[PDB]
């Protein structure tokens, strides 16, 4: 036994948090890191069941492996216009994605980011590469 | 006397070219370089007079001076969704704007760029920073 949790539950909490602030419109940026499209699947069921017309804008899958000269992550991430972003990746990857988001301008006001447990981790050490106002469980 | 031309005429040719391919919807990215908003003015008259409902989406004025850490040019340029872009600037500036566009993803297929005489210049030397399919007079 552990004093811990899972991925589906966390996704649920992310949804509850979004519902609480009534942020209906959101996108998911994910990486090939484990649990993807099971995250998408859990969200698909949780979002789908509800009567409400919330919108999923984009789902993005980018491999941290085959690291980029192209800034392919920048090239995808720059596209998305949505106010509320769910991110899923390894903590370090989160650092890189956030640097890229800072370049893209996705971190700035009115857009907001929401994270599952893994990125915040211990929470003892926080590279300020993470934007402020970052919301996580 | 010179075997040459002006700015208004070039803008007219750009319009004729766009009309020929029937690209109705377009935006203008410009810089503080000389002739701006006279370019806008000439276009305003030329576009305005015609019965047709073509659309000007955005006009952007960015100073090459006060060169950017912010990638403010990236920050503006990324926004525009229009298929047909008229650009106006110094040749070198065109190099920088194009690198920025390549980062933004504006150079890619279905979007097309159209240029007045100045950027192509001699045409003897062409940094491949310019995207292919670039259309100019």
């Amino acid at each position: 036994f552990q004093f811990g949790p899972s991925i589906e539950q966390q996704a649920s909490v992310m949804l509850n948090i979004m519902e609480e602030y009534d942020w209906y419109i959101f996108s998911i940026v994910t990486t090939y890191f484990p649990g993807y499209q099971d995250f998408e699947n859990k969200v698909r069921s949780t979002i789908e069941n509800s009567f409400v017309g919330w919108e999923l804008e984009e789902v993005i899958h980018l491999d941290m492996s085959l690291d980029d000269i192209d800034s392919k992550i920048q090239n995808q991430l720059k596209k998305l216009q949505s106010p509320v972003i769910l991110l899923y990746c390894t903590k370090e990857e989160a650092t890189y994605i956030f640097e890229v988001a800072h370049s893209v301008g996705l971190t700035g006001y009115g857009f907001t980011w929401i994270v599952p447990s893994l990125v915040a981790g211990d929470t003892d050490t926080v590279p300020d590469e993470f934007p402020t106002g970052l919301i996580s469980v």
